[PDB]
């Protein structure tokens, strides 16, 4: 279908976003000349799936009627979005994806993509507080790998904060509580901001509300915040 990035998008502000998503490297995709130098020193499978990504956002972005156009990239490797969007790319295997979203109705999105497989626990305690390792358990079927699914929130966390911060926001930064539907492999997420939420417009940065999936072996999940 290539529609699974949905089970993560609301209702309410559907209307001024757009996704587009892959699940491979078209063979033979030229970069964009613009585009070109962010990847001059990259690996072949990074070149690959970069341009992938890249053709995802303008797909994304047309649907909102945004002329097709070069997306460069910024402080800290964010995309440099067209005047009046908003979005967040994300690649794992079998996976590349985008959603976009227009700004008077979005203030910023964040959204992650994983392979739904454990992770060592070392990595675990680095990417983990103790009270989320207590909880998630509580709040989650044993069928799920919640390590890799908190894991892929945090990261969904970092990608909407750092456009409205410009600062580092830490694992250990934000504690994030979950919620299971009853059908058992979608949910809700809310993370909390444990330091200071200050931005660069606008109200500072305390909570913020995602929704996770599990499907066809991948977790995906996104934060969509509004503009009020
Ligand atoms: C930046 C980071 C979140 C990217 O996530 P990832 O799982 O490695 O890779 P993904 O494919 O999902 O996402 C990569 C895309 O993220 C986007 N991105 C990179 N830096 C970014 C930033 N500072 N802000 C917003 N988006 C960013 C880019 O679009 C990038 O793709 P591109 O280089 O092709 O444009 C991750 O690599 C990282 O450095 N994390 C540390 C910070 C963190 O997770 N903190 C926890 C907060 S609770």
């Amino acid at each position: 279908v290539g529609t699974l990035v949905a089970s993560v998008l609301p209702a309410t502000v559907f209307e001024d976003l757009a996704y587009a998503e892959l699940y491979s490297d078209p063979p033979g995709l030229t970069p964009l000349p613009e585009e070109a130098p962010l990847i001059a020193r990259s690996v072949a499978k990074r070149r690959n799936e970069f341009i992938t990504v890249r053709h995802c956002a303008r797909i994304a972005l047309d649907q909102l009627g945004v002329p097709p156009a070069p997306i460069l990239k910024g402080d800290k490797g964010e995309p440099c979005w067209p005047d009046g969007m908003v979005g967040s790319l994300t690649h794992c295997a079998g996976y590349r994806g985008a959603v976009v979203g227009r700004r008077d109705a979005v203030r910023s999105v964040g959204i992650d993509a994983e392979p739904h497989d454990v992770l060592p626990n070392g990595v675990l305690d680095a990417i983990s507080l103790p009270a989320e390792r207590a909880d998630m358990p509580r709040t989650m079927p044993a069928a799920l790998h919640w390590d890799r699914i908190l894991f892929c929130a945090k990261e969904a966390t970092y990608k909407a904060w750092f456009p409205l911060t410009k600062r580092w926001l830490g694992f250990e930064d934000a504690h994030i509580t979950f919620e299971t539907d009853s059908t058992g492999w979608t949910g809700r997420f809310v993370s909390r901001i444990l330091i200071d939420g200050s931005t660069l417009s606008g109200p500072p940065l305390t909570t913020l509300r995602g929704r996770w999936s599990v499907e066809r072996g991948l977790v995906l999940t996104a934060i969509v915040l509004l503009e009020h």
